[PDB]
Formats: structure tokens, sequence, C-alpha cells
RNA sequence: GCAUGGACGCGUCCAUGC
RNA sequence: GCAUGGACGCGUCCAUGC
């Protein structure tokens, strides 16, 4: 796994790590708990988008990409 | 995989997703790049902590645990 | 100068638990 | 009050692009 490979795969992996939890069903959950599980969803989503943004941000930096290329 | 388990295994799942990347070394890169990679490390470490804290917050709620299993 | 990304600081608000 | 998440405001630092 190349240094550039590690970074290019982070977003995918984070997705994999989170899917199970997010894809959970709580349709029958009480109100307060529902509010909590929605919040969890928001949290996981923000985490995921934030890591994605950072990766994208990184690959656009020519200087960084050169280093991850030799 | 019970619902309560999907929340309990989030941290371990994220560790698996991230450990590789936030474990790579780059002491040989120029300052600007080394600095950009530390930023990545900081980003990842924070998302990792955010998930753990949320998972903890959920698990400390009688309501959520009670519902997560009936 | 403008914009983007991240980290951080101070604060306002919302939810949930105690 | 404290904890955790989320939205938002102002500011700091780092990096890149224009």
């Amino acid at each position: 796994p190349s240094k550039l490979a590690l970074i290019q795969e982070l977003p995918d992996r984070i997705q994999t790590a989170v899917e199970a939890a997010m894809g959970m069903s709580y349709q029958d959950a009480p109100n307060n708990v529902r509010r909590d599980l929605d919040n969890l969803h928001a949290c996981l989503n923000k985490a995921k988008l934030t890591v994605s943004r950072m990766v994208t941000s990184l690959l656009e930096k020519p200087s960084v990409v050169a280093y991850l290329e030799g």
C-alpha cells in the first residue's frame, strides 16, 4: 500500500466503518431516543464529510501530491 | 449483530478504518508538506475522538440503552 | 486581496442525558 | 449546572489554489 494509496482510500474506509451503524433502523424508537439516534447520524455524517473534504483538499495540493509520488 | 452492538463497535470499526493512514511516516517531506500531513493526522484523530465521545454519550443514556435491546 | 480545506479559541442557539 | 452531539457568529494558525 503506497503512501498515496493510504490517503486515497480513507474516505471509502470511513464509509465502510460507519455504514452498519447509520444503516440501523429505529423506526419504532421512542421520541427522545429517536432524537438521539438522529443526532448520531448527524455526527457520523459530519465526521465522514469532514474526512472526505480533508482528503480532497490534500490531493489538490500539488506540492503534497509530488511528495506522495516520489 | 444486535442494535446495541452496532454502537459499541463503532470506535473499533473506526480504528480499523484509520490506523493505517494516521500511522504512516513522512519525516522526509518538506516543511510545508509535513505540516499538511500533521493537519491530516489532527483531522483523523479528532474524528476518531468525536465518534468515541458520541458513542460514550449514547451508552450513558438509560433511555438509549433500554431501547437498544428492549 | 479573494476563495477552499483542516486544526484551534471565544461566544450564541437547539437536542438529549444526568 | 455539567456532559455529548449538531447549527451558527467572530477570530487565530497552517496549507493550497486563484
